[PDB]
């Protein structure tokens, strides 16, 4: 893996080691755990443990131990600790954790399994022993630094949504969005921003109220000439849709679940400058997919 979307929550910087602490919110499936840092010079182990608790005595369940060993080999060795006594170990050899070398694992929660990717290449799938909803605390010890860990849950995915676009917007570049509009929705929006400049390339605004669809750009601190015409209000209130924001050379293709909506001819000529999806208005929001 390697989150094309930056949008985790709860972002902790520079934690003292040993940290322990409490999971913001349940481990649901479809649920990422992003630690970064590095290994100091020295460090011969050190382990993330996803633990129920932080009782240590007696020492709280590790429902998911994550352990990288510096040794002549050198590997990840994971386990499950049930009433302070250790299950099977599974262990992953060609380590990707290295010395002196900066790190970025990305622990996904799955039904079933834990996924984990270190540096944007797979490393391991864990098999649940404990069940996932037992999980409430992170406890990383040994030698390793800790400068960032963050989270992605289903909140994750609350209004008013933010993210940073971690590829370049340009032609070719696709962002797909998959929601329901609310019961009673007045509108919603969708905006492309560019962080810098603070400006707003692509604005669009699915009204439910008056049954059109609003599409500008703010540039400058202003509001441009609005773009409405479209062969037909293709949102309904309470309405599952899902939509595609097609960057193209000239325009931005947009249509509605496998139907063409509209074209934007680009007003910030600045594509790469485009960094920002923000969603937010009366809908419920289900899925954001960049690349
Ligand atoms: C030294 C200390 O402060 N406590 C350690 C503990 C203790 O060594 C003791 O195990 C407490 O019960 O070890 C901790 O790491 C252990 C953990 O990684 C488990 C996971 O399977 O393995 C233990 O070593 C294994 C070893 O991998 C096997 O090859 C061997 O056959 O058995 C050993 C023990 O069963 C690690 O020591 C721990 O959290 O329990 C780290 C503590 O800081
Ligand atoms: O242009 C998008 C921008 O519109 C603002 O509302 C406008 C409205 O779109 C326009 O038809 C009317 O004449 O003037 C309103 C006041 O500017 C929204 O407030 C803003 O959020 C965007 O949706």
């Amino acid at each position: 893996m390697m989150l094309s979307l930056n949008n985790l929550q709860n972002i902790i910087y520079n934690p003292v080691i040993p940290f322990v602490g409490t999971i913001p919110d349940q481990l649901d499936p479809g649920t990422l755990i992003v630690i970064r840092g590095h290994v100091p010079s020295d460090a011969d182990r050190f382990q993330v443990d996803l633990q129920n608790g932080s009782s240590m005595k007696p020492r709280a369940d590790v429902a998911f131990h994550f352990n990288p060993r510096f040794k002549r080999a050198g590997c990840i060795v994971c386990n499950t600790l049930i009433n302070e006594k250790w299950g099977r170990e599974e262990i992953t050899y060609d380590t990707p954790f290295k010395r002196e070398k900066s790190f970025e694992i990305v622990i996904m929660v799955l039904k079933d399994k834990f996924q984990v990717a270190v540096n944007g290449k797979h490393t391991l799938l864990y098999g649940h022993r404990i069940g996932p909803e037992k999980i409430d605390t992170l406890g990383i010890y040994g030698k390793v630094n800790i400068h960032s860990i963050g989270f992605s849950f289903s909140s994750h995915m609350r209004l008013p949504f933010a993210a940073r676009l971690n590829t370049p917007m340009g032609p070719g570049r696709t962002v797909v969005v998959k929601g329901e509009v609310n019961a009673n929705a007045k509108s919603f929006n969708v905006d492309l921003l560019a962080g810098k400049s603070k400006d707003i390339a692509l604005h669009l605004n699915p009204r439910l109220n008056i049954k059109a669809f609003v599409r500008n750009s703010f540039l400058q601190e202003s509001w441009g000439e609005e773009e409405r015409n479209i062969t037909s209000f293709p949102f309904s209130p309470g309405m599952y849709f899902e939509m595609i924001i097609y960057c193209d050379v000239r325009e931005f293709k947009v249509a509605v679940n496998g139907v063409h909506s509209l074209e934007y001819k680009h007003r910030f000529k600045e594509l790469s400058s485009i960094d920002t999806l923000e969603i937010n208005g009366d809908i419920h929001l289900l899925e954001v997919r960049s690349w």
